[PDB]
């Protein structure tokens, strides 16, 4: 069926989450639109965005080059609407700012602004893991930014239940 998210919790009334690969969702779920946690040129070389140009047999790479090709480099906090081969209809790829290279955390509130032009989104929590920011912080800044629906895939079972007790303070 359309949509079909299922084990995640409800943190407010638009934001879910889960402990699970965004990978292994993508495929169970085939929701809307799957975000892709980028880098500006798009080059999808480890971490999030290389599993999921693995599920796509790089597809997604190939596609990702000719778009920059034509369009040029995103911008830190903006992002592009480009195919979800057979993982979702579209993939939003969008560029957190990456604070272990010395980017702007004031820039996560724009990244995660891209979400409200989608009504449903599968996503990761933006600029966690080795681009440096405080998970918690990434967070806060979703809840208080997203208005439309996002269920979050967290791959790690002790992020999700430090993440849950952060919230539920
Ligand atoms: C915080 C962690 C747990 C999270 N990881 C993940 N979150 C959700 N689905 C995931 N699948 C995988 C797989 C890696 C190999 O096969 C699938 C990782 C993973 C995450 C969240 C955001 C970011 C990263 C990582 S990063 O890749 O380090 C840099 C970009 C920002």
């Amino acid at each position: 069926e359309v949509n079909s998210f299922s084990g995640y919790l409800k943190l407010t009334d638009n934001v879910y989450i889960k402990n699970a690969d965004i990978v292994e969702e993508a495929k169970k779920v085939k929701p809307t639109v799957v975000v892709n946690a980028a880098n500006v040129y798009l080059k999808h070389g480890g971490g999030v965005a290389g599993a999921l140009n693995k599920a796509t047999n790089n597809a997604m790479q190939v596609e990702s080059d000719d778009y920059i090709a034509t369009n040029g480099p995103l911008k830190v906090g903006g992002s592009c609407v480009l195919s979800g081969h057979n993982l979702a209809k579209h993939c939003l790829h969008v560029v957190g700012p990456n604070v272990n290279k010395g980017e702007d955390i004031q820039l996560l509130k724009s990244a995660y602004e891209n979400f409200n032009q989608h009504e449903v989104l599968l996503a990761p929590l933006l600029s966690a893991g080795i681009f440096g920011a405080d998970p918690i912080h990434s967070l806060r800044v979703c809840v208080d930014t997203v208005r439309t629906n996002v269920y979050l895939a967290v791959f790690d079972k002790n992020l999700y239940d430090k993440l849950v007790s952060s919230f539920l303070e």
